[PDB]
């Protein structure tokens, strides 16, 4: 089928959409035609709906009218607004994530969450150290616990006047960000101002508008998701080098397959002990299974592949077509990035689609809902449906299309300097040396207006090719996993600078960092690498790119990516069009305000260019000769 | 007017002279954009519209070949409607949050010794309410100690390890538990902002009615919360308001003085102002320019809170705010946030008037922006009234028309100052409802909007319910529907039902009680509140209503949801963008009731609702045992 073959790159992606159209099942891809066209002024952003005087469209036109909504705010202002309620809402997803991992160290703290533990005690107290925590190197564990719980629900409180990682960033950035009314001071508070600020008649001007919405993203990359991911390692261990697989071929005719899909590590983490223990494993075995295969999607499989090596089905566009295996017993789901389409999908096989979050809350779904201090009887109740389930599987409804390709994964931060021997000198020196161009992180999504991964793959081997490092998180996982290029032999496709420097350290030349919470890794290495430098982010040789970006979560990464000196390349324009001011501001006025800018250009290899470009800008600033 | 067009846009002849001189200026109204958008989009308007991602937008239609059914992640239509109901109401929750949020920053500075000009002018309250909340030894301690403490308790109601609102004590027990087992309980102002905006994010709650139920732990948050703290706060920095007398319309302003609107909701800036006005040497400066005096005068809510505290007259509400600048006599627009049309900017541009913004948060593209903060308010608030006073200098006479006589009103009925009236006790007010003098109470507290001929809903409900013998209770955009139909004087018991004219006559308060601004329907909850315990019944068993029946905005609609999740009935002139689905719709008017114990209601006949509020009202009368 050409129109098939036009929806991925990907032969497993390929033979599951053949079987869907055979079953009659309709997909993303189907529905994403259904709604094209798109309505225009949607697109543009030219439309408001926040108070019945409306709803109100803008249009630019020669007679004057509807150039202004009922209340006076004219098209700048307007879809300023909807693009700072857009970030809002990303900064939200990962806001609550953070919360929640507090939530758990603090249960863990108090001796209330059976199961867990802290299996990185040496970082708890290092970050407790670094966050000010009065003798963490050698007061008892729980009690560091309870003050680092403190100090991160302060940042979720509204007298802050800085957030605590904040402290990270040079100087230089900080000191920018304050004249600029920038510093993001509270997870929620900021959000909750963005929201006040874009009620009818108060904040009209577009500039200020904008300006807030890096502010609320910043409170998202140094807040929410930086505080998720520290205290996600502090839980469940810091992530380090290991071998897994990728694609749909990590599920297995001949076992218990259970899916973790969302983000929230303290479900998966509990999920994949529960099928460990001796009683469980029993249970599948007396249903006639080999034994329990949990296998990851999404940010959630992200992480359980960064901590604990196992095998990621696939990534946003692939989870319909993980459930048309017929080999999916169940699916356990937390919140965001869950489409609801799985429910059906679910309900035309054996397929349990299990939720656990009160935020996720899906109807028709078997809701089963975790807390720390219920999640390991919980946890084990799941287990046991999809054992259950296993038992009511159709053998002649099940397909599974490939087989898996090897992936390295597990390159957090303490990773990569331990790789290094310690120290960031060997790193800068390969960039100093121009062994290393610099450093691009990608971190997208999948969109079914883009032939899936196609951007994603083309942009990750043009930049290695150009001796520019990749660093992968989210989707761009599995889509260079499957690629082939998250291994240490993929060297042979960068070009020879990175290829000797990825030779001589054992480590592929993409590196991958986790989930799209552990995009604050990313932040915190241009941090580290820009005050040891003693420049600002916007010096460093970096980048950020997004080539399949969908969700509000990916424009709130970029925005703080943006925000923080990173220039952040887009496959596809936000709903800003509309306005050429804020689109000119997106695109040009940023990097006079905050030292980076953003792209958009949907040609893979175009976008490399202007990466590069930056990138050669950057190295020159640095006054590199090489 | 003789215009048939100006005549359907207002009740009011002062709205029809600016009518009248904006036409013939060449001004664009409010209601002249409101004809441009429409017809309005269809999807927009039922709510069956996306915008959270981009593999969308996506529009929800009812296609014979079945299209279109579902968005592009699979979303149906209440799931879609209920996301947008639910960002809706975190907007209006939203709106009050900031404002609450800078309530305790100032008291705070207070405390510190770090805001001049600002006091602690209630101090009895702030030990009250200290104490009330569970600050030790409120009644004894250094004043500024036991502020420190409150501002603490306040704060970390803006914090994330709370499992209930401070205030939320206020309620019954019997609806505290029920909002618990609900999961309603609001725990955090801003962290129930936060959740609704994960919650809607694609691929998190994908459940109709667990997006309604979050949206109405979301406005309870407001209301017990943001809100509240903003009222309680206010009457501890500025006074508890006490019952006065004052003006309303356009006829306050003067020719002859420097003109001040104040506009948007911030007491902080309002009272600031006002006190800069009455300087000597700033008096004299507008003296020396020509002017009698400075003449300040309120809009929108912080109007609303001006009238309460100082009585100081109100210019208009909503859907006369660009008609004031049309007389020609405002020589300046001090303006913080929410509520306040941009339009205004244009208007002030078309005259001499300034137009000042002085709040981080509330930024005007062209405006005159000097930014207040507590530290500096009363520097920053001289600099403004001088800006006034050079604007005053500029004034064209031949453009003055202000159009009206003021109307004379009652105001200041605070609960505290309703209590006094009674004699401490809420026993006489308790005992007119068991007597059937009063049938019940109902707080009708819209806006306006250009949909709806202004203000001929609430002044005809407002009409309506006292007849019958039903107190009303006035807040926002209401405060001058209701003044200017002469309805808050005490005389205007003569317009009452026999039961409720005694009952006023009895008091010497008007049938309609100003409470406030829009944040003082927290006083509504309070009283309610105190009503429900006095009785050891639920804020649903009580004989009570809410009204908007010119809503616009969606500080109004968490309000609105902030009441019914309280067990209040509430209805709505207009509906929100819900319509495109029904079981969010059937949700909204008639599941809530087997949930919560309230409903909204949907009515754009005034008439009609007052039938539909006075049969709620006789059905709740019947359910405490009432004969009379
Ligand atoms: S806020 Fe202004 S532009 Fe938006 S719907 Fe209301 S009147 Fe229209
Ligand atoms: S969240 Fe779903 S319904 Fe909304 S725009 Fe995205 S794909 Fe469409
Ligand atoms: S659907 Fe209403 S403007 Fe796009
Ligand atoms: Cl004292
Ligand atoms: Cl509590
Ligand atoms: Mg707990
Ligand atoms: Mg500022
Ligand atoms: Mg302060
Ligand atoms: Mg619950």
């Amino acid at each position: 089928s050409k129109t098939i073959r036009s929806r991925s790159i990907w032969d497993d992606a390929h033979a599951m959409l053949e079987k869907a159209k055979a079953e009659g099942i309709s997909t993303v891809w189907d529905r994403a035609a259904e709604q094209t066209p798109a309505c225009k002024f949607c697109e543009l952003g030219t439309t408001c709906r926040n108070c019945i005087m409306g709803p109100c469209r803008i249009a630019n036109r020669k007679d004057g009218k509807m150039r202004l909504g009922v209340c006076g705010a004219d098209a700048d202002v307007i879809v300023a607004r909807n693009f700072g309620r857009f970030i809002a809402g990303g900064a939200a997803g990962h806001s609550d994530h953070g919360r929640d991992l507090i939530e758990t160290l603090e249960a863990v703290a108090e001796g209330k969450a059976p199961g867990y533990t802290i299996r990185d005690v040496a970082k708890l107290r290092r970050i407790a150290a670094e966050l000010g925590v009065a003798d963490a190197a050698t007061r008892p564990a729980h009690d560091v616990a309870a003050d680092l719980v403190t100090i991160c629900y302060n940042d979720f409180g509204s007298r802050r006047n800085a957030l605590a990682f904040l402290a990270r960033a040079p100087q230089v950035r900080r000191d920018l960000w304050q004249r600029l009314g920038m510093t993001p001071r509270g997870v929620d508070r900021e959000i909750a101002e963005m929201m006040h600020r874009t009620h009818m008649g108060c904040d009209n001007d577009h500039t200020s508008l904008l300006v807030h919405a890096a502010r609320t993203a910043l409170a998202d990359g140094w807040g929410g998701s930086m505080i998720g991911t520290e205290l996600s390692d502090i839980l469940f261990g810091t992530p380090r080098p290991r071998q897994s697989t990728v694609n749909l071929g990590v599920l297995r005719k001949d076992a218990v397959n259970i899916l973790v899909h969302g983000h929230n590590p303290v479900v998966s983490e509990m999920i994949l002990a529960a099928t460990r223990e001796p009683a469980v494993r029993q249970a599948a075995q007396d249903a006639g299974a080999a034994d329990i295969n949990v296998a990851g999607l999404c940010c959630t499989g992200n992480e359980l592949l960064m901590r604990q090596g196992i095998p990621m089905a696939g990534n946003h566009l692939m989870t319909e077509l993980a459930i048309v295996t017929g080999a999916a017993d169940a699916i356990v789901a937390d919140y965001q990035c869950i489409m609801p389409s799985l429910v059906q999908i679910a309900a035309c096989y054996h397929t349990r689609f299990v939720t656990t979050s009160p935020k996720g809350r899906f109807t028709g779904a078997t809701h089963v809902e975790v807390h720390p201090h219920n999640a390991q009887e919980r946890c084990r109740e799941i287990v046991m449906l999809a054992i259950d389930a296993y038992t009511r599987r159709d053998p002649a409804r099940v397909d599974i299309p490939s087989q898996p390709v090897s992936i390295m994964s597990g390159f957090s931060n303490e990773a990569i300097l331990e790789a290094l021997g310690g120290t960031p000198k060997p790193l800068i020196d390969a960039v100093v040396a121009g062994q290393i161009r610099g450093f691009v992180g990608i971190v997208g999504c999948n969109n079914p207006k883009i032939r899936q991964d196609s951007a994603n793959v083309t942009l990750t081997r043009e930049l290695i090719r150009r001796d520019i490092m990749v660093l992968a998180t989210g989707c761009v996982t599995t889509a260079a996993g499957k690629a082939g290029l998250l291994v240490p032999e993929a060297a042979s496709k960068a070009g020879e600078g990175l290829a000797a420097v990825c030779r001589s350290l054992g480590v592929p030349p993409v590196l991958h960092m986790g989930s799209c919470v552990d995009n604050s890794r990313i932040l915190q290495l241009c941090a580290l690498l820009a005050t040891t430098l003693g420049v600002d982010i916007s010096d460093l040789p970096v980048g950020a790119s997004s080539p399949e970006w969908y969700s509000e979560k990916a424009a709130a990464i970029a925005m703080y990516a943006v925000a923080s000196g990173i220039p952040t390349h887009l496959g596809l324009p936000p709903n800003i069009l509309g306005s050429e001011n804020v689109t000119a501001m997106a695109l040009h006025g940023l990097q006079d305000v905050v030292g980076a800018a953003f792209m958009v250009e949907p040609d893979p290899v175009k976008a490399a260019d202007m990466l590069e470009a930056h990138i050669v800008a950057r190295r020159a600033r640095l006054g590199l000769t090489s």
